[PDB]
């Protein structure tokens, strides 16, 4: 029992909404393996050392998000940064999961709704395989664009309308949901793992295997496993895996330090690093194996090429996915697993960055954290209201600018920021030594170097190429007016200025001379007795030297 426990509590921690959703839309749009090489590459030399740092800070420090950095003052604003961008993350995902809900909802019947034309919401243009002898007008593609969003209603991100109430009144049952496992602490969350450690692998386990065997499936396969290098020559591949990968795995949303500071001080984080990391490179290749097999079958089925099957935006997973399981018998019972299984996984990732904020900015103000309740509902309403933002007629656009802009660059500079300040400032060799404290073992030699050097490199090149080549955003075929670019990355500077914000205030904030000024602000707040005996390990090249 202890031993499946344990299994359980790993695979369930390794699985996110972020896998199984985000995935595969940005590995269909940047080609197949093309992202699956700079992915893995980004996974293991940036994902795997901050992952663990981030596991190791929480645990250690016992505090959130934004206390954490009681180390190194200066850096708070790190913390309120990540704070932010997990808030922004919410809001978006919030609205994905009332769209699960929906769906799931709408796949109690015998006929599902997305298998042919002819509904109140179908075009005079759509055409069914079917039937009959562009990817819009696909009956499953129909559904998710009229029938769900009804996107047919809006020019545009100037022209959005009014909330869809179907959608709110499943985005105000999502939202109760979380508000009640959310409202009396984190207990509550430690025994949902069942529900999201078993189903995803059995959904993604019979989606492979009946994938395989579709008469266009060798094609999407052939095209899944075919590298184009002219693609990784662009850089644009590079910074979806790396803003991915810092989703997929947690790390750079304050969830990580947050949750780990409620472990036991003797839990092996190395362990779990490791064990997650792999899982999760494993499922983001049986992931983009079965979506590529089920694309392969659709350009097969609607007389496509593989390339213009289906959208390349949000929403890939609701058009496909749905497809895949009209093809299976019994249909419905595939799809109220599946789409159960998708509603599981969304409740927990939500949990999991509504616990991050929470604890982030309750460990900083006792007040808020002797108020849990209504605190929780505050942080609840106000997601519920900016979500509300995203639901209507073109929330899609919405939806699309925030996923691009609230989280990428800025949760790229935040995690660069965390990685410079923990390992330059603090210690890389007083950071292994709490380590060795806490777990009983100094981190080998490539740790060291991967947090000082190789790590904080790697994140500076991806930020800074992030910026100076930045595409304008587009969905599809509507591109974007350039005031939505200037609000998208109006949305990045917020969370990321508050680094030198926070920085420039502590500075004025703290009494003394400048170099007195600098002390103080460097050092950790537990040994400020040091500065007036003039005792300072930065102000050494030994400590700078240190390998
Ligand atoms: N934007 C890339 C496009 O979706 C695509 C998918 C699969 C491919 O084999 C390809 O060459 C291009
Ligand atoms: N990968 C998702 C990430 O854990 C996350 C961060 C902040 C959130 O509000 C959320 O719902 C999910």
């Amino acid at each position: 029992g202890k031993k499946i426990d344990f299994l359980l509590s790993v695979v369930g921690f390794a699985v996110d909404l972020a896998n199984v959703w985000r995935f595969p839309y940005l590995c269909y749009k940047n080609g197949g393996g093309a992202f699956l090489i700079p992915y893995t590459l980004f996974l293991i030399i940036a994902g795997m050392p901050l992952f663990y740092m981030e596991l190791a800070l929480g645990q250690y420090n016992r505090e959130g998000a934004a206390t954490v950095w009681k180390i190194c003052p200066f850096f708070k604003g790190v913390g309120y940064a990540v704070i932010l961008i997990a808030l922004y993350v919410g809001f978006y995902y919030n609205v994905i999961i009332a769209w699960s809900l929906y769906y799931l909802f709408s796949s109690f019947t015998l006929n599902l709704p997305w298998t042919d034309c002819g509904h109140t919401w179908n075009s005079p243009n759509c055409t069914d395989p079917k039937l009959l002898n562009k990817y819009k007008f696909t009956p499953a593609a129909e559904f998710y664009e009229r029938g769900v969003l009804h996107l047919h209603e809006s020019s545009g991100i100037h022209d959005i309308g009014l909330p869809q109430w179907q959608l709110l009144l499943c985005l105000m049952v999502v939202v109760i949901v979380l508000y009640f496992s959310l409202w009396k602490g984190v207990k509550t969350s430690g025994k949902v793992v069942w529900i999201t450690a078993t189903l995803p692998y059995f959904v993604l386990f019979v989606l492979l295997v009946h994938g395989v065997t579709l008469p266009g499936a060798s094609n999407g396969i052939n095209a899944y496993l075919h590298i184009d290098f002219y693609r990784l020559k662009e850089a644009t591949v590079w910074i979806d895996a790396a803003t991915q990968i810092f989703f997929s795995l947690g790390a750079g949303f304050g969830v990580l330090i947050a949750f780990a500071s409620y472990n036991k001080f003797d839990n092996n984080c190395y362990r779990d690093a490791l064990l997650t990391s792999s899982i999760n490179c494993i499922t983001s290749f049986v992931s983009g194996f079965a979506i590529f097999s089920i694309l392969g079958y659709m350009a097969h089925e609607h007389k496509v090429n593989i390339e213009d099957v289906a959208t390349e935006g949000a929403g890939l997973v609701f058009i496909l996915y749905p497809e895949a399981i009209s093809t299976l018998s019994g249909s419905t019972f595939w799809a109220v697993v599946f789409f159960v299984m998708l509603l599981a996984l969304g409740l927990d990732s939500s949990m999991g960055g509504m616990e991050a904020v929470i604890t982030g900015l309750a460990d900083d103000f006792q007040v808020l954290k002797r108020h849990r309740k209504l605190f929780t509902f505050g942080v609840t309403f106000s997601t519920f209201l900016l979500a509300l933002f995203c639901i209507t007629k073109g929330g899609i656009y919405v939806l699309t600018l925030l996923d691009t802009f609230a989280a990428g660059t800025s949760i790229l500079f935040a995690v660069l920021m965390e990685a410079i300040g923990v390992s330059w400032f603090y210690g890389v060799d007083r950071f292994s030594n709490d380590i060795q404290q806490m777990m009983g073992f100094r981190p080998g030699l490539y740790w060291r170097l991967c947090w000082k050097f190789v790590s904080p490199a790697f994140l500076l090149f991806v930020v800074v190429v992030s910026i100076i080549n930045f595409k304008p955003l587009t969905y599809d075929d509507y591109i974007f007016p350039p005031w939505a670019n200037w609000v998208g990355w109006g949305i990045a500077l917020s969370s990321m200025v508050l680094v030198p914000i926070y920085v420039i205030y502590k500075f004025l904030s703290t009494q003394g001379s400048l170099w007195e000024r600098l002390a103080y602000g460097i050092t950790p707040e537990n040994e400020h007795h040091l500065v007036a005996q003039r005792d300072i390990r930065q102000f050494q090249l030994q400590h700078w030297l240190a390998i």
